[PDB]
Parts: structure tokens; sequence; C-alpha cells
């Protein structure tokens, strides 16, 4: 047992009611909800592996109990479960950072705090006292709290074949831990256990193609980034970018004429998408109708690939002569309009008269368009809140929701022709629903089991709070097949640096 | 003494661990989940108003604790809160029913049980001790339990004021209540408090029209019934009928045309809808693709109204010449094929040659069809489990998610012309998705607050577990309007016969 | 026990000085400032009727003491006085919300908090102990405090008597209440009791007509809204819009004429109003001189009605040939210039040569203009902070300070001829000047008694902090008359939704 | 590093001065031209040229046109903020400026390096920066 | 609605073991016949061995691990018998048409979970 910083029992003379815990909760060491992380030979020294707020969320039982209490006090006893080996050597630093103190980014500064050196040879079953640092009698909710920071002090080197050390924190509240002021169990602390509803992926809507069911989970080695503005959801503020919770209802939009015809291609006539949610033309608001298509065609393209939509003239209570026209974003001559997620679009049709309002229902792509072209969304500019570009941690690849858009063949001069194309989305809104219904632990990542074939095959994915799933993969593959008939099972909360033990073999 | 049956304190000698409670849980009283019901002169004599099992679910705090524990023992102290005035001439009897004893339907017989009788005019809570009647040391989950039964001892005869009397129950565990065998806090029982994610109704998909957003909550006195196969979601057995959790992804279907036509005219070529999920054509399985359109046309109505869909020849990799055509169910003469939710349809075009697949995207309703025709779905007759026809309780009306279908006007003779029409959905899957994560208490109905204009106007609905919401109405209306920009708030769990205090006046 | 949450007595070990109270302050009970609200069947379900922070402001005596002291500690004992009769079928719940806990909108959730439930029919005060929930030794000013929240546990369902139920709170400090650190008795918090100087309304200046005395308090059902820039004074941010505390001194303005006229006729020479307080012409700053006239003329109304002002050539040291001329805002055709509160005006005379300053003294209204036209002020569109358009709560009507403008008749052709008209002011600065010295409690509305004929007739108004007074009215009237020779008396602080008992019958 | 800026040329000139061709400064940090963001490039010249003094004083900048991979025909030209007359945007720190030369053609990109004052400007008039609005 | 035998499949990684019999053909030389063709018939499970299992019964819920002894000891094949009435074996390869002699006899080894992996894996590739 080592205590870097002494525990001060906080009397609790000012507490209205001192609510004692079940005495058996003190005697049972329970895995920390989120205190699971992996050290590998590729882990850079001085990298933070675990940031834990010293709070009732360090223990499963206390995390569940905290939803009924307005206050708390007392520290925790932490036990290291280090699945080490006989061949690896390395150091870990576990520092106690008092509240209102910023966490440093280097081990040199981190050794200034009260800390303990953890050597993988003898770190197993070592007890860490997590003190409750406060100048007040008991904590309320939302107060600043001390941190537990675990950093790589010496990189994990092995005298033999490389092994990844898996470390799990196990906790038990110290006997001085107490709760105060019973309140209804609807408090804001995230549930220690997240119960994902039993629902297969193929029953979820594809945000970037609502009309087409998702028939596959897709992994590509070449999709190192995602810049989509559709199918972007977060635990904190829900739908972000241009995403919506009803992709099908927000798929159709309308545009108005401009009296312009594109410099170079007379048949291409511009259009200005109307913004019912942005009628004041606010630059800080999305310059695109909510949930509108964000498919990509390319840069300085148009003679070889476009987007295909159903276009009609609204006359009265409906639309006139809806036919598959051929459209694209912006102009084709300037950066900032071409390949830009903004208001201006052009539709290839000779008859687009003054100030008329035209229905737009994107349906596919034409010409030399490819899966890679539609994968990359058009860029976003301006001060409006758009979804940032995201990338998976090295060694992990995004898991996509893949759909099969059918082509549209025309045998006449009316309408255009489309090419079959696959469209991928980061996340369906259906999975995130219960996720932000229950919430995520601060800074933690949901580890999900994708149960397949009734349990014989189980894939493990990391669901980040930013709204994407990554999978630990080996080798390279331009496309990986994963059945969409399985379902997601919640495994545990892990740090974002955690490495999934089960690795998908891409080169199969 | 307010304890008709004394508490039998269990020694808990067989309990592996005796887990004490927070001592303040005993001292404070809490509302009983699902302990709300109403009485009036219209209450049927001999009816049981409330059957409550004596369990940790009686109290919010004990219910939250019980998820952590395998076993429990001890009784509860209950208080009856009767909201009546000096005109409420009647008597209420609350009785404790031991396990394995049938509940009689006479208060005169209930007097034989340990009971208390309270007047509706009393403004003071009536306290009743609910002992834990058991022949075992402590309870596990799924045991026979004693029941609290509340009946009308003396009927309400005062006709001057026929107002509903809301009655609440409020409970606290007895000092001998204990828990045993700390376990992970995950359970199948419904959470006492359900939290809707505050998603506005217009952000919810319309199951019967995925492409069009919900713009309205709809009240119609004339409907009074619903026989739909889309938008039918139950809390217990999930989506029922032909409903889908991804209505947009299952909206499109495919059919095969055979050499034939309706006997009336040859233009209506017979098409046979294919069943990807029912390839064996089993009668016990649905005869239509999952999530396919269930709009109604009428009886023998093919000569004056139809449905309009986007259809095209299934070429290689896509579809050929997708244009708006005219279609309906079965044929126009025989029953049940006309107005029947089954596999055979006809497409109003001569181009269907034979044995060829054709896309079907229902988007139409044309001719003399109106809201009433599309409201009544085609009938079901097969041995498959179709969604039953449901009706609201007397004095209550369905509230519908309403969407506006734009017309498909055509000047050229290539396509068909449709008529604007409104389509109603019994329930959106987005609302029920939150309910699945929480679940409903058995035999209980969620009372929901629908707040509008920042809380200035609050509409109250009852969300039945069968998958519909209802509200009290006065008078009759042909399309009462409720804005869809509010958000749903959970009020409490109420009995299915609960009469909502707030009334929607339809004569405005 | 009437103490759901026990008092935690602070040792006050950290207090530099512990200052005892008058022992008789504990023993006597006093009305809570701002602890008055009403309920009825029209109360929206889930609404919070009163949020009271547990502070020395709960009691008049302790509030007066607290101005002398830097710190305080200890709780309060509160009594609920419900003014209901035997027909009031309902339940009220008062709950203690610990600091940093959000307030739920369900009584069923409120039962989880330390609470008490009382019936509306009880004629006895319900006592609730309000503990001082704190994790610190004692409170300073500006700390998070526990809150008393009162909600409707059971809605009022008895429709026979739909009378408002006034509910009062009365408090006394608990015996452990203490003060610390004697300080000079000057504070920014509002005084619990406001004393109007009894100045009669006719002694108050009319902001929209300084030269004419207020002769009437005006009720008009048809107005129901107010968009004015004069007479707009708020308790918090002082005078808003273009209002001034010295309306007479800011009434006159100056304009510069340019070579131009309205396209219709050349007699309406354009004049550009100068901005002494906005010489940089900043859009975020007002486009009119402070306190300038905001009477309305209409839309395109220049051909039939105008405004009349005293104007003259600005000579050296004074003004040349000051005579009554005709003027209006903007021009007569475009929007927004006509009926727009902005900088450009026209003067109906040919004598304006160019680039010359001219006095402007609005005193007119001529042509077909009436009370209704002058009531509706010109609109505002700029980025400057204009006074928002306010409306009274439903069932309540504005009361206006009314003045009579005498006509300016001319027999000679030198001057213009006006029409008598009445002008209303939302609020006189004289009344609000007293309120500034005292201030309003946050989220509270001053209920004022307007006594007439030596106290025989008392009219009750609600002075909102936004700067208007309202009264309950039955029926509709086109100019109900209230004498202006009374004086205002402060009754109490009430919630903004408080329903005044005394009703002004407009159908007389 | 921020002293140099580029402007976009548009048709039209200040009334009465056909050679005072209108120019529109580029905003690399404000591509959508949000009013919350500055309507000028960071660190651009804020020298004063008088209230309405285009007739008697101006600002001097080196002006060229970016032919390809650089600017060509860079020479000292005559420029000022706003367009005279309207106080809303003249003597103001807004986006729009004018450059006093006829050869300017639209819509080309032009280099601007403010380097001096020409007509009658003294220390006092350059001391007072143009007003800022918004 | 009648209670027909549900369609069953072996858990992934192991295949069914069938009782195979050779059905002879019925040739005809006159016009009174139909001239049948040789064919093999496979059945999931013989009734009598399940009957033998009825007397003892299966522990709930476990599957029986059976040793199939060939010609006095080695080689001993190892199968799993499920209570639903089918018998499986871990396999490597495809070998559509693998043959195991029917001269052996079954010998009970132990009770195992349905998800148990048989240590003895038969190599399909001949």
């Amino acid at each position: 047992v080592t205590a870097p910083l002494p525990e001060a029992v906080s009397s609790l003379s000012l507490a209205p009611t001192v609510n004692a815990l079940d005495p058996w909760v003190y005697l049972n060491q329970t895995e920390v909800p989120g205190g699971t992380f992996t050290v590998s030979s590729a882990t850079q020294p001085g990298s933070v592996l675990l940031e834990l707020e010293i709070s009732p969320e360090l223990n499963l039982y206390t995390s569940h109990l905290f939803r009924m209490y307005a206050g708390w006090s007392g520290g925790f006893s932490l036990k290291l479960l280090v699945a080490g080996n006989a061949f690896s050597a390395g150091k870990l630093i576990a520092a106690i950072i008092p509240p209102n103190i910023e966490v440093p980014n280097s081990a040199y500064l981190l050794t200034g705090f009260p800390h303990e050196i953890l050597d993988f040879r003898t770190a197993d079953s070592m007890e860490i006292i997590a003190p409750d640092i406060k100048n007040i009698d008991y904590h309320f909710r939302g107060d600043k709290l001390g941190k537990l920071v675990v950093m790589v002090y010496s990189p994990l080197r092995s005298t033999s074949a490389d092994f990844e050390i898996e470390i799990k924190l196990t906790s038990a509240p110290l006997p001085d831990f107490k709760f105060t002021m019973l309140v209804p169990p609807i408090q804001n602390n995230a549930l220690p256990i997240w119960s994902i509803p039993q629902a297969p992926p193929y029953s979820m809507v594809n945000p970037r193609s609502p009309l087409t069911p998702v028939v596959e989970l897709y992994i590509n080695s070449s999709y190192a980034t995602c810049n989509h503005q559709l199918g972007r959801y977060t635990i904190y503020q829900g739908a972000i970018g241009n995403s919506t919770f009803n992709p099908s209802g927000a798929w159709t939009a309308t545009c108005t004429a401009e009296a312009g015809s594109v410099t170079g291609n007379p048949n291409w006539r511009y259009a200005l998408l109307d913004l019912p949610d942005n009628p004041t033309f606010d630059p800080t608001l999305p310059p695109v109708p909510r949930g509108f298509c964000d498919w990509g065609s390319g840069v300085k393209s148009g003679n070889k690939q476009h987007l295909v939509c159903f276009t009609g003239k609204k006359f009265a209570g409906g639309f006139q002569d809806v036919d598959a026209h051929m459209w694209d974003y912006g102009d084709n001559e300037t950066v900032g309009l071409d390949n830009t997620y903004q208001r201006t679009i052009y539709i290839s049709d000779p008859s687009l008269e003054k100030d008329a309002q035209y229905l737009v229902i994107p349906m596919g792509v034409s010409g030399a368009a490819n899966d890679d072209t539609v994968q990359v969304a058009p860029n976003c500019y301006g001060s409006w809140d758009y979804a940032p570009t995201v990338a998976p941690p090295l060694g992990e690849q995004f898991v996509w929701f893949r759909s099969q858009l059918p082509a549209s063949k025309t045998t006449t001069t009316s309408g255009v022709n489309s090419v079959p194309v696959n469209v991928n989305a980061l996340m369906s809104p259906d999975l995130i629903r219960s996720a932000y219904a229950s919430g995520f632990p601060l800074g933690k990542v949901a580890l999900l089991d994708y149960v397949l074939f009734g349990g014989s095959v189980v894939r493990q994915f990391k669901l980040y709070p930013e709204g994407y799933m990554t999978a630990n993969t080996t080798g390279s593959n331009t496309g990986f097949i994963i059945p969409a008939d399985g379902y997601f099972r919640f495994n545990s909360w892990v740090s974002p640096s955690f490495m999934i033990s089960s690795v998908v073999d891409l080169n199969l």
C-alpha cells in the first residue's frame, strides 16, 4: 500500500445527512469504470494513458449509488491488475494532481506532483490510495476534482517477442467515504454500465443514404480520415455539423434560380439552395439545408463525374415533371465554391427559368464517379459550426456503415444515367440514441462487442464519444466485409489509448 | 393501529451477506412508481383500481438500490394521497392480499383481508403498513409477492361534482428492510424514471412516409380506430405488424410481373411482390416486404383512385427508366384482394412484359383519394401475426404524427399525376427507441408532457405500451392542430384507465 | 416530523466574529418577500410555481439585518398559507433542492427530494424546515444556495369553482441562524419593501408628450401590444430604446435639409436628422436623437396624415421664423423608410434650401390620424438596441398614462392645421425613479395599489420590471377611464404569473 | 509579415473620379465575411487620411497584379479607404477601398503594400485611425 | 401451425455427422417399371441410440462427448451429441463426401457445454 498524498478525513460536521454506504461495498474490490488501458512497445514515453477524476465514478457500486446523492466525500483504494510478462521492462508514473491544477504534458513536469513509480516487473497487485483533495467539507456536483494521471515513464521494451501489457484498475471506496443529501436518481453522472438495445446494424438508417438500407459494416485501410457533415453525432451535443436525427425527412431540399449559366458550360445552370433554418443568411449558421447531401465528386471535375438528383418544378401543392437531372456543388472554376459544402449548386438542364423553385432529391452519381470520390465530402469554410475532420488512432481503422446505391439507367433523352456506388457513414443515429441517453464517463471510450453467428464470432470495436467506431486491424485491405446481421454488446469503458486485443485480419 | 397486519421480521440467517440500507431511506417518503389512478362516478363497481406487489419497486430509492442486490426482505409503509374535495361522497378500501390468494371483486369481501378504509374527503394521507408476507428467509427476483389492492368501498354517489379524483401512493421502506448479495447494477426490470431525449417531433421519422418530415401532431375525433401495419411499435415485442425501425431503408420494394391484367381493363398489369424475408412464402410469415407501404385506396376504388409509385425495369446494377406510374393492391373486384394487405398488386402500364423485376417506391395517392382513404390501411387476413386494430379508450382520442405529401404533377403524358394528401402515423420509432432502453412497468402507461412555446403551453398525453398516444378531448374536431416543434417530457407512470387532468378542447 | 432534511449546525470556527441575532427574531414569523403566487386549473402541468433561495432575504427582519453583515449561516422555518376552500381538489408539493442540482419538472421526481405535500383545502399553515445546505462554514454574498421549489403535486381537477388560489409563504430564522462580520449597511440587493413617494399620476411627466400633463390612466383591450421607444424604462438596464429620464429636455431636435424631395410631390423636402450622441453614425447606436418623437403615422399615409412640428431656420444664436409645419418619417413609399424609426425625414415646405439646420419640435399629428395611428410607433430595423415589442400576459391589459394634445388651428395660410389627439405612455420615468432607488427582487413583480377618492376605490396593478403595468380585465373596452388623481401604494412582491384578485370590469 | 495584403478589383469608380477604381480587400481569415470577424486582413494598415479628403490627400501603396506565381508591374499607386461622401464606409476600417489608377481591371487580384501618404497628409491626420464599426 | 422439426445447423467450425445408407436402384426391362437410379440417403440420428440416451438422460444443459472407437482402440474418433438429436465433429477442409466406417461403437466420454471445442479434429482432406 502506497499513498503519494495523505488522506484527510473530512469530518462531515456540515453535512445535513451523512448517508453511510453498504458496508460490503467497502470490502469488495471492483473494476474501475474506465480504468483499463494498454501499454505497447509503440507507446511514446510521456504519453497520458489514463486520466481519472477522483470521484464516486471510480467504483461501479459508488458510481451507481451517486445518482441518488447530491454530495460525497472520501477517497478510494486502487489496485493494479498488471497482466505482465517475464520479458518486458518499463516504468509507469501515477501522479495525484490537486483540483484546479492543469495536467502537464511531460513526465518531467508530472514528477513534480505527488507520484509513484510503477515498474512492470513488480507493479502487479500494488495498492494506490486516491486521496480526496478539497478545502470544503464535502463535494457537491460539478465541483473541480483531483485527477489520477498514469503516464508512460519508461517505454515498454521487451527482451523477447513484443508483448502488449494490459493493465486494469480495481477500486474500493475508503472506509471514510460517505454520501449526503439523497436526491431522485436522475443525476448527470454517466451510468457505469451502458445497456445497448438489442438491434442489428441493418435495422439502422444510413445518414448519407436514407433510402438504401445498410447491408454491411465496412473497414478500409485507405480511409484514414472522415470529413463528412452527415452522420456526425456526439454524446455531448447530439447531431453536429449538418447531421440530423431524421435523415430521410431532411434528405429533400429546394433551390432557386439565379439568371446564370456557368462560364464554359451553358447547359449547367447554377442554383441557390434555400435555408428554412437560415433565412437571415447568417454566416455563422450552416449555408446548407439541414441534413442535405454531402457526397463528394472531386476537385475541378464535372466533365467526368457529377451528382444525380430528382429535380422538379414546384407549381402548386406539388412538383412538375420530376426527372433525374445531373448536378454538382458550386462552380467548376474557383476554389471556395467547387467541392465546397455551401449554398451554390448547379443543375445541368437547359430549361431552368427565372426565380423558379426546384425540388432536389439527390439519388446517385454519374460519369466516372467512384466509391473513393463519394467517400470524401466537399470541404467546409466559414465560421458556421461544421463537423471537424476526424482520424482514427494509428493502428486502428474506421468502421463504416456501407450501403448499396443502385444505378438509374435511362433509355431516352430525358434524364441522365448513374453508376452503382457504395456510400459509407461514420455512425447511424440509432446507436448513439441510448448512448447519450445514458452518457459516457468523462474522457472514456465505449468498448463494444459485435456479436456474430450467435456468439461464435465476436468483433470488438471502440465507440468514441465523438461519434465513430474504430477497430484494431493488421495488414492492409482496400475493403473488408463484415456482416450487418449481428448486434452490439457493451463490454466496458476504456481509455482512448486502449488497444483492442482482438485484431481484425484485413488481408483475408 | 395503522398496521392491520404486523411485520414479521426475518432473521436473515440464510442470507450469505446482510446489506444494510442508507438510514435516511427509511426516514423519507417517496412517490410510488406507477401508483397513480383516478376514480369517478363512472368507475365500474367491483373494479380493482390498483394491484401493487409489495417489492423494492414501491419506492424510488429502494428501486434504485435493488438493481445492486440479488435479494431483499422487509415491508413498506404506504401513504394514500387522495385529491378530493368536500363533495366527494365515497369510501376507498386498500387491502393487503397474501400471495397465492385470488383477489375478489367485492369490497365487502375485501374487508376480510387486512385492510384500511379511507374517505375521499380526507385531506390527510392515510398510512398503511404493507408487510412482506413470505414463508422464505428473503426474496429473489421472480417470486410470488403480497399485493396491495385498492377498491371502491362506497361508490361516488354525489352527482353534483363529477370530477375525477386523482389518487397517489407514496412509500418508504420499513426499518427492517434489508438487501442481500451485492451484484452488478444491471437488471431487466424497467427503470422507475424514463427520460425522453427531448428530440422534437419534427426530428422524428414518419413510418408511413419516411421521405416527408412530421410537421404536425394530429387529433381527429372521426378516426377513433387504427388498423395499420407501419408505425406499430410495442414496448414488449418490439416492432409488430410490418413496421420497421428503419422505415426509409425498407420503403422501396421489388415486384415481378406476370402475363395478366385486371379483368376490367388490360392496362393494369398484374405484378407479384417479392418477399426477401419470406422466400418460403410461409402463411405464418408476412405476405409483404417488411416496411412496405400500407396506404389505403378503398373498396372497388380502382376506377377513381389509386396509389402512385416510382417504378422501372430492373437492369444490370440498377433500374431502367424510373418514372411515376399508377398502382394499387390486389385487383379491383374480389375480396380479399382489393383493399387487402397481401402480395399481389397491379401496375397501371402496358410496358410490363413478363417475369421481370421492377422497383416500387410508393410516393403517390392519386385520383379521388383523400386523407380518409389513405388513413384506413388495407385489411389483413392471413395466419401471419399482423398488428391488431386498436381503438382509444372512451373519451380519449389518438394523437398522430402528421406529414404532408407533395403532389407529383406532370404536364407530359409520360408520367402520372398525383394529388396532395396528408398521412398520419400512429407512432414514430424514434420516440419508442428511448422507451426500449428504459422499458415500461408492467400494466402501466407513461403519462407524457408535451411542452410548447418554452413551457407556456403543456399538452399531456398517455403513451400506451401498445404503441399509441391519446389525450382527453371535448367536442369533436375534423383535424385539430398541434404544433410539432415542442418536446416530450416524462411526467409519471399511470394506470391505463387514468384520466388526464389537462383536456384538449377540440372546438377551437 | 416537519423536517424532511435535518439542520446541520455550523460550528462557525472560521468566522472572525460570530454575531448573534435579536432572540425575538426567531420567535416571530414574517411574510416572505416575493413569496406570493397563484394556482388554478389553468396552471400548466409541470410548472415550477416558486423557486426561493434559502437566504436571509426570506425574512423581512433577517433581510434588514443582512445589510449590516458580510456573512451568514443557518436555515429557516417556512409556513405555507394556502387560501383555498372546500372545492379545491388538489395537492401541492414543496421541495428542498440542494445547490448544484437541477430542478426537475415533475412532482413525481420532486418526491425524491426532501419534500412536504399539503392539500389546497387545509386552513392550517404547513410548516417546512428549510435547512442551510452548505459545505462551507458560512455563506458570503453570491454563493450557490439551496432552493425551495413549490410545484403542483396533484392538478386542480374540480371545475365547479375555477377561482385562483393565492398562496403565501411566511418565514422565521431557525435558532442556529447567525451573522458574521459587521459591515456598513449599504448593499446592492433590492430592499424588501418599496415605498412610492405617493406622487399622483398627473404630477408625472408623459414621456411621449412632455408638454401635456397626464390626465388619465388608460385601459384599451384593442391595443394588446406596445412597440415604443419613448417611455421604456427597465429596472435593470435603466432607460431602453430611445427613452430619456428628461423627456422635455430631449424633446426638441435639429435636422439638415438636402436638395431632394419625395418622388410624389416636391413640397416634401428631405431633411436629415442629426445625431449629437451618434456622430460616428454607428449602426449599433440609435439612428435618432435621444428622446425624439416616436409617434406613428401609418403605412403610405403621407397623402392623408402627417406629423406637425415647430420648425425654423437656425440663425446665429437662435432660430429664424419658427412656425408650425408638416413632417413625417422617411418617405411615403419605401420600406423600411415609411413608418420607420430612423434618421431621414421630410418637412412639408418649399423654404428648405440646402445644408441648413432646422429646429424640430414635434407637437402635431394632423390629417386623418387618430389615437390608433399615433399609438403604433414607427418600426425599428437597425442593429442598435431598440426597445422590444412587449405584450401583456393573457387576461391582462396594459394601463397607460394618457395625455390630451390640443389642436393647433390656423386661419391664415402661413402655418399648418392639426387635429386633437390623445397620446399614451407605457410608463412615466417619475414612477420608475423611485423603483431605481429600491430595486426589484430578481424574477419578481411589484403589485401596486392605486387608491382613489381617499381609499374608497383601490385599483390593483402589477408593475413589471420590464417597465409596464397591467391589470385583470373582463370583457373589452375601447378606452376605459381611470382617474389620474390617486396615488400608488406598494402592496407586495409577486411572481410575474400572479393573478390579481381585484378585477377591472371594462364593460361599464 | 502581415503588412502586405491583396485586394480584388471590381467594376465602377468613385463618382466624379473615373480613375478611383473600386477595390475589395481579401479576407483570408474571414472567407465567409462574418460580421463578428474583422472586415480586414490581420495587421493591415490603419493610417488616417481625413474625413472626406480624397481631393487633397490619400494613402500610397505599391500595387501590382499577380500574373502567375508572383506580381508584375508593381508601382507606387494612390489609394484610400471607403469611397468619399458616405460616412458609413468612408474614413472607415471596412473591407472596401479604392485605388487611383485607370488601368486596374476586374476581377483581378492586386497587391497592396501601404507605404506613405501623398497629397496633404501630416502627422496629425495619420495619427487618427479610421473608425471601426460593427 | 403443426409442430414440425425445426431447421437446425451445426455451430460454426464443425459439421454434421450423418448415418449414410446406400439405396439400390430398381431397374426395369419391360414397360411396367420406372427405372430408378442409385442414391444415398443420410439421416441425422438413429432412433435406438437416442432411446439408449433416454434411460440416462442429458444433464441440463449439456451435450454428450462421444468417442467413436474404430477396430479396437486407435483410431478413436470424437463427436459431440446434442440433446436436439444430431451429432457433430470438428473438421478441417471441405471434402464433400467424407467417409467414416460404421464398424465401430460409441463410448461416452464426458458431458460438455454446447460451445465446447473437440480436441480431436478430423481432417476432411483425404
